[PDB]
C-alpha cells in the first residue's frame, strides 16, 4: 500500500500550452527489467480532460526500469473559431483531439476552461490532478528608455497566449510608428525559445529617408510608439474585446 500522487508543472496554465504529467505510483513497477505502462487498459484507466473534450485509455511510461516514477506529456490546442493574430482570417489554433500515447498526445480547449487528469490504480479507487486554463494579458516595453538618433531597436512583448505552438518558435507582427510618421511599420517580433512565450524584434532608425520594412523615420526629441493588440484577453474581459497595450521612448542625442 504505496499510495500514488498526481504532480503537474504550472497551478495554471495557458491555451495551446504544453502539460507534463508524473504519476509517482511505485506499486505499479511490475517487473524490474522492464519500463512498465499505465493506463492502456479497462483495468487500469487514465483519462486527460477539459470541460468539452478528453482523452481516454492515455499511456503514461516509467522513467527506469526500476525506479516507479510514470511520465507523460499532452498538446493542448484551443478552439479553431478565433483570430489570436487579429489578421481577419481565423483557424490561429487548430482544434483537434487525438493520440494515445505517452507523449503525442492533442487535446482541443476554451478561452477559460479548467484541465484534470484521473488514474484508477485500484478497482473504485481513483487519484486527480488538476490546473486551470485562463488567457493573460500582454506586457511591452523597450529594452533601454532613450536611443541615440542612428541606433537600432529592439522591443520585448510578453504575452503567454500567443505561445501557439509549444514545441516551435511563434512571430506574430507588432505595429511601429513615431511623431514623425503616424503611417510607421509593421515589427514581427520572434519567440526567444519554443516554449518561453517572449518575443522580440529589431528596427532601423533613419532620419533622412522613409519608413520603410523595419526602418523608422525619426528625429531629435521625437517619441516613438510600438503597440500589440491583445485578442486573446481573461475576465473582465469577453472573446470580443481587443484591448491595445503599447510602449514609447524618446530619441535624445
Amino acid at each position: 500500500n504505496f499510495g500514488a500522487t498526481v504532480e503537474l508543472d504550472q497551478k495554471v496554465y495557458s491555451w495551446t500550452d504544453k502539460v507534463y504529467i508524473t504519476i509517482v505510483a511505485p506499486d505499479h513497477n511490475f517487473d524490474s527489467d522492464l519500463v512498465d505502462e499505465i493506463g492502456e487498459t479497462d483495468s487500469d484507466p487514465i483519462k486527460v480532460s477539459t470541460r468539452g473534450f478528453d482523452l481516454d485509455n492515455y499511456k503514461l511510461v516509467e522513467t527506469g526500469t526500476d525506479t516507479g516514477i510514470f511520465t507523460g506529456e499532452v498538446i493542448l490546442t484551443g478552439f479553431t473559431a478565433h483570430d489570436a493574430d487579429g489578421d481577419g482570417n481565423t483557424g490561429d489554433a487548430t482544434g483537434t483531439t487525438s493520440g494515445s500515447g505517452p507523449t503525442d498526445g492533442l487535446l482541443a480547449t476554451d478561452d477559460d476552461d479548467g484541465l484534470t487528469v484521473s488514474f484508477e490504480f485500484s478497482e473504485d479507487e481513483t487519484i486527480v490532478g488538476s490546473a486551470l486554463i485562463r488567457w493573460n494579458i500582454g506586457e511591452v516595453q523597450w529594452l533601454e528608455a532613450s536611443y541615440p538618433a542612428s541606433g537600432t531597436g529592439v522591443v520585448r512583448v510578453i504575452d503567454p497566449d500567443m505561445n501557439l505552438d509549444p514545441e516551435a518558435v511563434d512571430n506574430f507582427e507588432v505595429d511601429v510608428w513615431s511623431d514623425s510618421d503616424a503611417g510607421g511599420i509593421d515589427l514581427t517580433v520572434t519567440e526567444t525559445n519554443e516554449a518561453t512565450g517572449i518575443f522580440e524584434g529589431t528596427v532601423f532608425f533613419t532620419t533622412l529617408d522613409e519608413s520603410s520594412g523595419h526602418r523608422l523615420r525619426v528625429s531629435e526629441g521625437d517619441t516613438v510608439t510600438a503597440e500589440y493588440e491583445d485578442n486573446t484577453l481573461p475576465d473582465p474581459y469577453t472573446t470580443a474585446d481587443e484591448l491595445d497595450i503599447t510602449a514609447t521612448s524618446l530619441i535624445g542625442t
